[PDB]
């Protein structure tokens, strides 16, 4: 942009979690959560493990699923999803929260997506594929 800051790839969580939003009201077979996990080099096969008290199933792909609602009604759940790079002999930890996000803010700045897929929606793309008709 204009800050000049780093440049070197980041394989693995940024170090940061992410919050996934619940019924709260006991509903099983919960939305799944995507963390996003930083891809680089070539072919990296992972290995992930869950660790909510409900049931999460986390995906090679980076995504941990949340099943059952339970706790989550008197306090939030929180667990950590691991992730271990055979190939680069390396280990990431992302800690996802499941709590309400009742957020009233609609102005999303550089960040639109938040896995929550409430506010601002996401179905509005006719262009599927490459069509040709530029000109005749």
């Amino acid at each position: 942009e204009a800050s000049g800051e780093i440049a070197l790839c980041k394989t693995g969580f940024p170090e940061d979690v992410y919050s996934a939003v619940l019924p709260k009201d006991v509903h099983e077979g919960q939305p799944l959560l995507n963390v996003k996990f930083s891809n680089c080099n070539r072919k990296r096969k992972v290995q992930y493990e869950s660790s909510e008290p409900a049931d999460f199933k986390v995906d090679e792909d980076g995504t941990v699923y949340a099943v059952r609602s339970f706790p989550l009604t008197a306090e939030q759940a929180k667990f950590l999803i691991y992730a271990q790079d055979k190939e680069t002999q390396e280990k990431w930890q992302v800690a996802v929260n499941l709590s309400r996000e009742p957020t009233l803010t609609e102005e999303p700045m550089k960040e639109p997506h938040e896995i929550e897929e409430i506010v601002f929606p996401r179905q509005l793309a006719k262009h599927s594929g490459a069509l040709q008709r530029q000109k005749r």
